[PDB]
């Protein structure tokens, strides 16, 4: 059988009136989250937001929901997202690559901004165990 599962990959940023100590110009958060009512942490074992290589330790780890990363900085970028699952077979995770923008390049100006991305998975003939998981989550069989 294939079961597929849906994740909502997002953000929000919002333009400071006025910047940080450090000169950040914007705060954001980027999110990964399963529709409403439905609990991905089922078979997600976590997920891993690469950040720009300026920040601290740009590897940041959600191991337990929610998942997601609430930053401040000076620009957008490509954010790398990995989600791995509670899975013994492969795959054991999938890797998106995020856009992670903070404007839209002044057309139009805008002080704050949200972005979702809304991705299906489906895995075929998942184990017994990893089926529980995705079904339990609110997975669909096909
Ligand atoms: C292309 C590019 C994109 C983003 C940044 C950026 O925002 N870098 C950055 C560099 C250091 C930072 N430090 C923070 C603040 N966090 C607060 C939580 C603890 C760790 C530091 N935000 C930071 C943001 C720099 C470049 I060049």
């Amino acid at each position: 059988c294939t079961v597929q599962v849906r994740l909502e990959l997002g953000h929000r940023a919002q333009l400071r009136k006025k910047p940080t100590t450090e000169g950040f110009t914007h705060d954001w958060m980027v999110f990964v989250r399963g529709p409403e009512q439905c609990d991905i942490q089922h078979f997600v074992e976590k997920v891993v937001f690469w950040l720009h290589d300026s920040f601290p330790k740009p590897r940041r780890v959600c191991k337990e929901p929610p998942y997601k990363v609430e930053e401040s900085g000076y620009a957008g970028f490509i954010m790398p997202i990995e989600v791995h699952f509670k899975n013994k077979e492969e795959p054991r995770k999938v890797c998106f690559t995020y856009d992670l923008f903070l404007n839209l390049e002044g057309n139009p100006p805008v002080n704050h901004l949200n972005h979702l991305r809304c991705e299906k998975l489906t895995f075929n003939n998942p184990t017994t165990e990893f089926r529980y998981k995705l079904l339990r989550a609110g997975g669909v069989m096909v």
